[PDB]
């Protein structure tokens, strides 16, 4: 039953070709959304546009690189031309290496920086006059339950997921007049295509167990929560960070 | 165009008839959920069950004292004979005696205590077990922006929705097993009929002031974010705080 | 080598008979405070103020029950007639019954609450303006990890916890101009008599193992966060909650 | 009457040639650590030391660019010649372009995150495995109140700043192993010699409103704090951030 009101405009997706991002970009679209999925992978971007016009939705794919600055230009041109962007989901991201942070590999902390951190703000500049160029709107980071607390071996990932904390306060506290809103979601660990595909069944159960629930997240548990953000529903909601992590930070 | 995924089931909000208690109500029966309004005062809670009936929806009132441990019961039972309750919006709440932590009166504080604290502990221990003996659900604690940050005059107010952070956390970590979802929302300051009957205007600009998006949050704004929250689309969400603040705290 | 400059004033140190609240008062004591050590048990805060002066100290003892609010006013007086009050250490608490919300007997949870939240908030209504009068100081209050995080079964405590840190908050923020600092510690688990008593080998194990440094913290390790924001090298400390834990939190 | 307890051992501050970083040098000095001294400007560090050695302490300059990450190393190599690496302060940091998110010149916005926050990273590299075989020790990483909080229009400083509570929190994770503990400080506005240069009156007035003690910091108010953290009496603290605001995260 749950409907958003997202309609009347257009959403960028990123990393939509897959996993989390292909859940927001599905349950955008299936209320109304006209959505442009970009991701660095054309085949799924593809797939995932041809699942949402199969469905009855409004969708175009952009396959492209979020750390190339003029990309997050690209794609805000191709959404306005779908219709008048109003969302963005800066979803795109990559795990790092696992090392500690004395051993952490130099060029892997500049590649997790880039992806999880400046390719956000990369999009944001594009998004944010954009969006308040169409009367407002909303943009939603994902951080992670790894914004806000650490998890060993992956510091560049949390790092730069503590970073868009940040950058969606500051943001949000730029653009409010504007009625550009800026939130971030921070999933716990959700059962994903990676998940499933290579996690042994060890490390599932350590997981597991850190989550109250006993269980991973899936992705449409997170795109629900994306998709009410980045509605009309939710035009008091700005500068903040909302988890959806099974209770994993409530101990 | 908002439809939250909440049908099928019984909904208890205290607090229900007026303001924000009153728009969570009239949100969660909009989508099909039994309603049961709780409130001290009975014609207010008629008058909102009577609006959710003349719309199609299905709702009952229930007049009492949330600060007795037995009216918590008796909401229950009501709601359960609409259909199994699944939701319980604790939402009842006073601002208390303005003056500092030094010269509070005695008598000024506890009564907060008991009413924004201990009455939500007394409803919890009467819906936790309860939601889940029909399958799992929601119960969605109705803090503040004043349960993260404090504001001068209004301690025990501030106290006792910082209190609730963690009764929120407990109660989530205990009844995950159970699927018994527990979350905290904090809004920020809303125009309910107190603040347009009785604030004054440069008490009205300060408070705007305070807020990036430049106003007071609307009552709506609030019961969406609950709706969703107290909703199956909410499935992975639990344990944690939720702010609809305008930006409030992200400063 | 450590020394707090803490001298020339007295120091209230509620619960200081023992554990925690023992190596507070001894912390203070040796850097040259006048200690009023107060606690419901005699023989404890005898014999502290014994170990205190025998080390060529400065205390007194009170004995009684900070749930009474005159205790409190006794206490400001006795400390003021050793040296100025300017310090005042909230410590004194208790467990509770270890059960889940639902199940949590009405009379433990207002116990709880009486004795964690409301006795702090009793002492410092006769600390502040104790300490304002004196030219300013700092009232730290004794929270925990439990107060930003839960613990399955013993929910008073984990809200009467988090209650304290918007108590401390307000506090903050109304007394700020007399010069009277508030703020809050939050311990991990740590090895006070209670736990080398009666916690059994496997509890042990598990708690550690919460906490990065793999061990619990020990007495004097809590008392010198709080001497040092007790004493005049913490004159832009307020507000704030400082956790000694061992990195429990930061996962 | 403050000492701290951080003798026998030698200390890198950076950015240690003025104000916050100066204090920083100065207090740990004047305690007994044997104090390296970096800074991009050699005037400023050889000042800094030439004020310790007269004094009666122990320290060394070491000019040059904490973004090298061989100066990382050069560092550590220069501070175990005079007393065991045990400390780190990672305190260099600029502010950045004033301009809102987007506008933002692409050049400081990599300027800004490559100072405060990648190299606090590449000093982290030199730093943890060398304090881990001096036997442990403390990393104590300059945040901000703008390390969980935003400021209109420095949003690669809030953003950086925000990054190193995570990098804080992984280090200390990881690291506790080895007794190597890493924390973060949160200052408010502080006077520096920036401030008391170039700050318009009305500038500092709005500031000051803004902390509850209505006045901005002093440097020897962040440098007991961070000394305090620095030193054997803060041996259960790890992976957390203290704020040295004066009430302006309280609200
Ligand atoms: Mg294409
Ligand atoms: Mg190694
Ligand atoms: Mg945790
Ligand atoms: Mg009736
Ligand atoms: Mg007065
Ligand atoms: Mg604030
Ligand atoms: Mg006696
Ligand atoms: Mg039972
Ligand atoms: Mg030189
Ligand atoms: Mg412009």
């Amino acid at each position: 039953m749950a409907q958003y009101d997202v309609a009347g405009r257009s959403a960028i997706v990123t990393g939509g070709g897959s996993g989390i991002g292909r859940a927001i970009a599905l349950t955008l679209a299936a209320s109304g959304a006209a959505v442009l999925v970009t991701d660095l992978n054309e085949e799924n971007a593809n797939a995932v546009v041809a699942e949402i016009s199969a469905a009855g939705g409004t969708a175009r794919a952009l396959a492209g690189d979020v750390t190339d600055p003029a990309f997050a230009e690209a794609s805000v041109a191709a959404a306005n031309e779908l219709a008048p962007l109003r969302i963005a989901v800066n979803n795109a991201g990559i795990g790092g290496a696992a090392a500690p942070v004395g051993d952490y590999p130099l060029d892997s902390w500049r590649k997790v920086i880039e992806v999880n951190l400046n390719a956000v703000f990369y999009g944001m500049q594009a998004q944010l006059d954009a969006i308040g160029a169409n009367g407002g709107g909303a943009i939603v980071n994902m951080a992670s339950i790894l914004g806000s607390v650490g998890f060993a071996n992956y510091s560049a990932y949390v790092t730069a997921k503590h970073a868009l904390l940040g950058l969606t306060q500051n943001a949000a506290l730029e653009y409010a007049g504007k009625n550009v809103r800026v939130v971030a979601v921070g999933p716990g660990f959700i059962r994903t295509p990676l998940v499933a595909s290579n996690m042994d069944a060890d490390t599932l159960a350590f997981l597991e167990g850190k989550h109250a629930l006993g269980r991973l997240g899936e992705p449409e548990e997170v795109a629900s929560l994306v998709a009410f953000l980045a509605s009309d529903a939710a035009s008091f909601i700005t500068g903040s960070y909302h988890l959806v992590d099974g209770g994993y930070t409530a101990q």
